[PDB]
DNA sequence: TTCT
């Protein structure tokens, strides 16, 4: 219920439009006797840690940002959850966000994990990595469209009654996107 | 105007 400021939201989740920061809008639902129970009280957002040499804060990327802060959400070990993160970037390899995730998704089994991701992150040489690991580990990996932007907006924004106005490009991108990621996982 |  703290919500993020709309021009925040459009410069950053614009799938055209990289930035460097990474914002990450999470939602938890508890899947119980066979339907989703959405959990609103769990739903939040938050960016990265940035990288400041000077003032000796080293930066934490919003993935493990998210990891960070699960012990608070106060989950049941025994039931079964879907964590959905928009996240504006897809998540990293070579500085081992990955591999963390896929660790904390080994040993929190009670966690299964889907990624909707505004842009692809190849500015990692390794982003390919990322993905078919994530994808190894059992979560979803996609990329975002339409839906995923509206309902990020109408969830996380403080919209104060505006409809979410797609920006030029948001289709053809997200299909663009859609492609590449495709052909990664189909490898 | 790519977790500067
Ligand atoms: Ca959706
Ligand atoms: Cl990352
Ligand atoms: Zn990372």
């Amino acid at each position: 219920r703290h919500l993020m400021d709309p021009h925040i939201f459009t410069s950053n989740f614009n799938n055209g439009i990289g930035r460097h920061k990474t914002y990450l809008c999470y939602e938890v639902e508890r899947l119980d006797n066979g339907t989703s129970v959405k959990m609103d009280q769990h739903r939040g957002f938050l960016h990265n840690q940035a990288k400041n040499l000077l003032c000796g804060f080293y930066g934490r990327h919003a993935a493990l940002r998210f990891l960070d802060l699960v012990p608070s959400l106060q989950l049941d070990p025994a039931q079964i959850y879907r964590v959905t993160w928009f996240i504006s970037w897809s998540p990293c390899f070579s500085w081992g966000c990955a591999g963390e995730v896929r660790a904390f998704l080994q040993e929190n089994t009670h966690v299964r994990l889907r990624i909707f991701a505004a842009r692809i992150y190849d500015y990692d040489p390794l982003y390919k990595e990322a993905l078919q690991m994530l994808r190894d580990a059992g979560a979803q990996v996609s990329i975002m469209t339409y839906d995923e932007f509206k309902h990020c907006w109408d969830t996380f924004v403080d919209h104060q009654g505006a409809p979410f106005q797609p920006w030029d490009g948001l289709d053809e991108h997200s299909q663009a996107l859609s492609g590449r990621l495709r052909a990664i996982l189909q490898n």
